[PDB]
């Protein structure tokens, strides 16, 4: 039994936009779970949010976490723009909503309540579960059932 909770995400997409999918890794109490779905039409930066979300949201109590994911929007938001988004009201510069605040949004709310470690994986060198992850999330891409309702070409 971890001592830990471990998430592994990746997500991928064939156009901008385009059908595309996520897979998430959760090993939580004394199992693995597995989590991957296909979306009609969205983005890639969409699904890598995608993945962290339904992964976290499985985490029915306060946890500690540790999520690793070779994704560059996920990083780069969680680094240095999140922080300053709360402080503005998730608006832009010119007083508009940021992209994807849907996701942004109810990411943040399941980080809220865990201890988290983020680990930035290198796409060439992630554990065995990251390229597991990159597999599902491009099988599901392949087999589209749901519709990402957030999306705008827009906002």
């Amino acid at each position: 039994m971890l001592k830990q909770v471990e998430i592994f995400t990746d997500g991928s997409c064939l156009g901008n936009p385009g059908p595309g999918g996520y897979g998430a890794i959760l090993r939580y109490r004394g199992r693995e779970k597995t989590f991957s779905a296909g979306y009609t039409r969205t983005t890639n930066n969409r699904m890598e949010l995608m993945a962290a979300i339904v992964a976290l949201e499985a985490l029915k109590e306060a946890c500690e976490v540790i999520l690793s994911t070779d994704s560059q929007y996920v990083r780069q938001g969680i680094t240095q723009w999140i922080h300053n988004w709360k402080k503005r009201g998730w608006k832009t510069a010119d007083k508009k909503p940021v992209k994807n605040v849907d996701l942004w949004q109810r990411l943040d709310a399941a980080l809220g309540q865990h201890q988290i470690k983020w680990e930035w994986v290198k796409g060439h060198a992630g554990h065995p579960e990251n390229e597991r992850c990159d597999e599902l999330a491009r099988a599901a891409a392949m087999n589209p059932t749901l519709e990402d309702t957030g999306y705008q070409v827009e906002v």
